[PDB]
């Protein structure tokens, strides 16, 4: 056992955020407010449960949801830390949406490139990125989380690069691809890539060569930095460390002469 093994007791779950296991908002030893995944048996084994534990022992960084202890017996229990205004999914299609423009939508991902630049130098693929997987918390601080599915190297399809959805070859770059999405989501707010398409439709496009078109009152500049993560060869994408660096020196690099619109 490691020495994130806590007691089993040492937690009060209070409220239930969101289940599938539940999602609940408790205690850590008295004075700390957690989020504690848990494990509701379904018998699920778990060691493919604390897979994701493994992983976030591993990834310690500003930008990623931080692990806070793993109880290892039966009932299982993951506690991590507690982020304040939930998914970024709901972040964007919730009350806030409306109100959010480019300058702070730009802010988001380039905290959410912070992230996947730091895994991206550890040599690691996060396998479902989406912001339905990014948290909010205070001050727009938007942490990557769901490291259910990450690995160290050696589907929801619309998301998924076509290689990893067809092949499997999940690398650095099939989650450049899905940051890609991911801004599209933001530009959006919230609503789902291709929209009116199957995702069969979408494999069979994006196979062809379709590239989604620009969202409206989107720069052409910040579309083309989602072309570049969705070019076909994997190496052609940008790196996290260039797509961290583009969205933080944004409005005066790339777009000084932004004017806000009635959207973004
Ligand atoms: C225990 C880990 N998870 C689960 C989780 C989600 C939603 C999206 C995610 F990428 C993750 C992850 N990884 O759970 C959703 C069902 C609901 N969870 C929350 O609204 C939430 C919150 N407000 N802070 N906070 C912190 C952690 C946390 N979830 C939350």
């Amino acid at each position: 056992k490691d020495a994130w093994e806590i007691p089993r007791e040492s937690l009060r779950l209070e409220v239930k955020l969101g289940q599938g296991g539940e999602v609940w908002m408790g205690t850590w030893n008295g004075t700390t407010r957690v989020a504690i995944k848990t494990l509701k048996p379904g018998t699920m084994s778990p060691e493919a449960f604390l897979q994701e534990a493994q992983v976030m022992k591993k990834l310690r960084h500003e930008k990623l949801v931080q692990l806070y202890a793993v109880v290892s017996e039966e009932p299982i229990y993951i506690v991590t830390e507690y982020m304040s205004k939930g998914s970024l999914l709901d972040f964007l299609k919730g009350e806030m949406g409306k109100y959010l423009r480019l300058p702070q939508l730009v802010d988001m991902a380039a905290q959410i490139a912070s992230g996947m630049a730091y895994v991206e130098r550890m040599n690691y693929v996060h396998r479902d990125l989406r912001a339905a997987n990014i948290l909010v918390g205070e001050n727009l601080v938007c942490k990557v989380a769901d490291f259910g599915l990450a690995r160290l190297i050696e589907f929801p399809i619309k998301w998924t690069a076509p290689e990893a959805a067809l092949y499997g070859r999940f690398t650095i770059k099939s989650d450049v691809w899905s940051f890609g999405i991911l801004l599209t989501e933001l530009t959006t707010k919230g609503r789902v890539p291709y929209p009116g398409m199957v995702n069969r439709e979408v494999l069979d496009q994006v196979e062809r060569g379709y590239r989604m078109p620009c969202p409206p009152e989107c720069p052409e500049s910040l579309h083309d930095l989602m072309c570049q993560c969705w070019r076909k060869d994997p190496e052609e994408r940008p790196t996290f460390e260039y797509l961290q660096a583009f969205l933080e020196d944004y409005f005066t690099s790339t777009e000084p002469q932004y004017q806000p619109g009635e959207n973004l």
